[PDB]
């Protein structure tokens, strides 16, 4: 399972991930897609180490972080370097999120 962030871990965790690239992936409990990429995603994860792969429940609780980065499609995919977004996607479209990262950190 992937690491959950939350409004009070989520900036603290991109501080510390120096340059490492950060795959974030927004969900909510509503989101049929998200379960549907989910199993992908971890097997993914763990294919890529070189790469960090976390998740963020978009909900009442975390409402100040969804407003906060403009969360609007779920699910929506954040990549992250140096604590600065350096690309996004929306929908549970696996093959272009394989692209989105291999075009940032390519494999090996």
């Amino acid at each position: 399972g992937l690491l959950q962030l939350d409004k009070d871990t989520f900036w603290p965790y991109l501080e510390q991930q120096q340059d490492t690239l950060v795959v974030v992936d927004f969900y909510t409990d509503w989101c049929g897609p998200c379960k549907l990429i989910y199993p992908e995603l971890v097997k993914l994860s763990q294919e890529r180490t070189d790469v960090r792969f976390v998740k963020v429940n978009c909900n009442k609780s975390n409402k100040e972080l969804g407003m906060q980065l403009a969360i609007k499609v779920a699910p929506t995919f954040h990549l992250y370097r140096n604590k600065t977004k350096v690309a996004d996607m929306t929908g549970a479209k696996m093959d272009k999120l394989i692209a989105l990262i291999n075009q940032h950190q390519p494999p090996k």
